[PDB]
C-alpha cells in the first residue's frame, strides 16, 4: 500500500503559557507578582489518504466557534481565542484536497476538546473512534448542561443531531489496526479522560506517531517532562510521554506534538504536498 | 481518655498563589500578562498530650533553612520563603510546653516537604510514622543528589545521621490505631507521593481530621474542589480531598487544613491553651 499524509493547517489559538507548561515561571521574592505570556500554537488536522480507505486524526475547531454567535462561551473565547482564515477550515482544506466529508471512512478524535473534535458532524458517513472514557465524560457535561469549558455543548449537541457512527476504545483495549500500517494507540487517561494517538507506517517518510495532546511540544517531552496546567491525570499523563518515547525508539518513529509552532513551521502542509 | 491537643505556630511562608490554587488567574485576550499573587500561609504542628504518650504531628521546618549558610537551596529559599521568629521554632514552641524532644513517643509525618519535615531529626526518642511511598520518594531524592525542590537533602541527611525509628505505613495499610482516640488516616498518592492524615476524637472537642497538604484551604476544599500547582497524583488528589469530606460528614469532625491563614487566625494557639 502507497498511502498519502496531509498536514492541514487549521487555524491558531492563543491561551496562558501556564496551560501549555504548568508553573512555567514561578513568581519568587524579587519577582511577586510574576507575569504569565499568552502564547500562540497551530491546530492541526492529518488526513492518511489510505487504499483501504480515508482516515482522518482530529477535526480541528468549528468554524462557527467564535463571535459573538459563536457556539465556544465568551469566556472560553477570550481564554482560548481561535485565529483562522476561511481557507483554514477543514472544510475548505480537504475540498482544497477533492476530498469530501463523506470520502473519510474513520476520523480518529484524540480527544473530545474544542480544538479537535470541532467538525466531528460533518463526518457522517464515517466511524468515529474515540476513547470510551473521553466519551463519556464529554456526554455528561452534555447531560449536566456544562455551557464552560473545553467541551462545547453545542458541538455535542450537533454530533448526536447528526446521528454520528461511534466505535469506543474500552479502557483496556489493545491497539487498533485500523489499515495497513495505521495503528490507533489507546494511550488512556492524562492530557484528558481518555487519549488516541496514531502510529503510522509510511514506505517513504517511515513511521509517525501523532501525539496530539498527550504531548503539547518539544518542551513538554524534554526530557525532562515538563507536564500541563490542563490535566486530568497526571500519572496517567507522564506514563503515556515515556511511553510515547519507548515506542517512539523502537520505531524508529518521528513525535508529532498536538501544538509545537516550531514543529509546525517545519511540516509540509497540505498546500506544498504529503508524505509518503 | 483525657488529651489535650496543642496548635503551635511555626511561621509562615510565601509562595506563588498558582502553587495553592492551579490556574487561579488564567491569561486572557484582554489580560494576556496576566500576574500572580505571592500569598502568606501559616506552618503549625499540632501536639496530642495523650496519657498513652505524647504525638506530634508535622515538624515545621528546620531553624537552618533559610539564610546563606542555609539547608534549603536559594531557588528554594526565594520560591517559598519562610519567615519565624525564634519563638515560632519547634524546639521552642516545645519547651513552653514543658515537653522535651525525648518525651515524643510517636511522630506522624504528612509527608516529608520541606514544611513539614523540618524538625523530624529532632525525635530521636521517637517512632516516626510515615508513608512508605513518600519515604522511598525522598529516599531517592537523596540518593540521586537532588539539591533541589521540596525535599531537603540536608534535612534527609540529618534523619539518617541521627538514626531516626522509622514505621512506614504501607501503601494499602488501613488506618492504624494510635492511641484511644488518635488514628492515622492513610490517604495515599495525591499532593505528594505518601499523604498522612490524623482523626482525633477529643472528649469535649469532639472530631477533628488534621488534612495537612491533603488540602491547603477552604479553597482547595470547595466545593467545588480547586486543586494545587504542587500535585502528584491528580486523582488520587481529589479522591482524597472528597474522602475526608465524607469522613467529616459521617464523623462530624472539623476539617484542619494544610496552609489556611484565615482557620489558622482562628485556632487556639498554643500561647493561648489547648483543646479537650
Ligand atoms: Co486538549
Ligand atoms: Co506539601
Ligand atoms: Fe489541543
Ligand atoms: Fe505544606
Amino acid at each position: 500500500a502507497r498511502p498519502k499524509l496531509y498536514v492541514m493547517d487549521n487555524g491558531r489559538m492563543r491561551m496562558d503559557k501556564n496551560w501549555m507548561i504548568a508553573m512555567h515561571n514561578p513568581a519568587t521574592i524579587h519577582n511577586p507578582n510574576a507575569q504569565t505570556e499568552f502564547v500562540e500554537f497551530p491546530i492541526y488536522t492529518v488526513l492518511i489518504d489510505h487504499p483501504e480507505g480515508k482516515i482522518l486524526f482530529d477535526t480541528s475547531c468549528n468554524p462557527n466557534s467564535m463571535g459573538p454567535q459563536g457556539r465556544w462561551a465568551e469566556s472560553t473565547q477570550q481564554m482560548f481565542p481561535w485565529t483562522a482564515t476561511e481557507e483554514c477550515y477543514l472544510h475548505n482544506r480537504l475540498e482544497q484536497l477533492k476530498v469530501r466529508p463523506e470520502d473519510i471512512r474513520y476520523v480518529v478524535a484524540s480527544h473530545l476538546h474544542l480544538n479537535h473534535a470541532g467538525c466531528l458532524e460533518m463526518f457522517t458517513n464515517a466511524t468515529i473512534i474515540v476513547h470510551e472514557d473521553e466519551f463519556n465524560g464529554a456526554l455528561q457535561c452534555y447531560a449536566r448542561n456544562q455551557k464552560e469549558g473545553a467541551y462545547i455543548w453545542a458541538d455535542i449537541d450537533a454530533w448526536i443531531k447528526n446521528n454520528l457512527q461511534w466505535r469506543t476504545v474500552k479502557r483496556h483495549e489493545d491497539n487498533i489496526l485500523l489499515a495497513e500500517g495505521v495503528k490507533v494507540l489507546n494511550f488512556g487517561s492524562g492530557h484528558a479522560w481518555g487519549m488516541l494517538g496514531l502510529h503510522v507506517e509510511l514506505p517513504e517518510t517511515g513511521g509517525i506517531i501523532l501525539a496530539s495532546d498527550a504531548i503539547y511540544t518539544a518542551e513538554s517531552y524534554g526530557p525532562p517532562i515538563k507536564p500541563p496546567g490542563i490535566i486530568y491525570d497526571s500519572l496517567g499523563y507522564m506514563n503515556t510521554v515515556e511511553r510515547i518515547r519507548r515506542i517512539a525508539q523502537e520505531t524508529k518513529s518521528q513525535v508529532w506534538f498536538g501544538h509545537d509552532a516550531e514543529q509546525f513551521k517545519k511540516f509540509r502542509k497540505s498546500t506544498e504536498g504529503y508524505y509518503e
